[PDB]
């Protein structure tokens, strides 16, 4: 009989009528130590938190009524073992779009996430990297239900993590007015020129702003003036509206009454 220990974030979790009690020593040492709070103990995971590059052993004494048995652990390094716990995921829905909220699942440690999707339907999955922590993804069907999964990495590192808990949403019914769509900007004389496609006349539409990289493991949106409640696919507004730098552009459609979703968020560089 032996065993090993894997860590996922601050937890020793032991691999092979019981009790577990856990101690350690740096490498090159006499003695053991034990640690605090992981002393007769049911489960087989001991959260550590209370120096992560320092060589270690650990000794497990696994103990029952009347007998004990005391295993060794191979020397590791904490960092170097441990593994990137699952994050925290949180879903919405629109029509035609997800967003996912990720947030880390703290002592052993920026992440780098990425996620698979499906379908319940199909279960064919598409694999989508390096997302950030508010992902939108488009061009989803409506009254669907898709399911997904989240992991963090550390590329740096070369740590690839756990995957979360999968969770689910079923889209929205149809929003009857459809998003902006084919958003391009030009320059006419001293402006810039924002030209969008819609599927229906006698709309009105509104376009938003915002720095973009404030996206980065996240700020407000910002009308652009001239835009607002514009009554045709285009809006001209003065090119020094805008300092030179790199922007993502929004926008949406009403009908006086109601609004459809945004528009895809484009890149805006200046
Ligand atoms: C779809 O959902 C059903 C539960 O309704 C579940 O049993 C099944 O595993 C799911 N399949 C996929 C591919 O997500």
């Amino acid at each position: 009989q032996k065993v090993e220990v894997d860590i996922i974030d601050d937890n020793f979790i032991l691999r092979w009528n019981v009790t577990f009690s856990f101690d350690y020593q740096k490498t090159g040492m006499d003695n053991w130590i034990k640690l605090s709070g992981c002393q007769n103990i049911t489960s087989t995971k001991c959260n550590f938190s209370s120096n992560v590059y320092e060589e270690i052993k650990l000794r497990i004494r696994a103990e029952k009524e009347n007998t004990s048995s005391w295993y060794e652990v191979d020397s590791f390094t904490p960092f170097r073992k441990a593994q990137i716990g699952p994050p925290e995921v949180h879903l919405e829905a629109e029509d035609k779009a997800i967003v996912i909220h990720i947030s880390p699942g703290s002592v052993m440690w920026s992440f780098t996430y990425s996620l698979v999707i499906w379908k319940n339907s199909s279960g064919v999955e598409e694999r989508i990297e390096n997302i950030y922590s508010r992902h939108k993804i488009y061009k989803l069907s409506p009254e669907t239900t898709y399911c997904l999964k989240v992991k963090a990495a550390l590329l740096t590192s070369w740590k690839i993590g756990v995957y979360s808990p999968v969770h689910c949403i079923k889209t929205t019914v149809e929003n009857e007015l459809p998003p902006p769509e084919n958003i391009e900007v030009s320059v006419q004389n001293q402006n810039y020129v924002l030209k969008w496609d819609y599927t229906y006349a006698n709309m009105t539409f509104q376009v938003q702003w915002l720095h973009a990289f404030l996206k980065r493991n996240p700020y407000k949106w910002k009308q652009i003036p001239d835009c607002e409640n514009v009554k045709t696919t285009q809006c001209v507004f003065p090119q020094n509206v805008f300092q030179k730098g790199i922007y993502l552009l929004r926008v949406q459609a009403s009908d006086g009454n109601n609004t459809s979703f945004w528009s895809e968020e484009i890149k805006f560089d200046t």
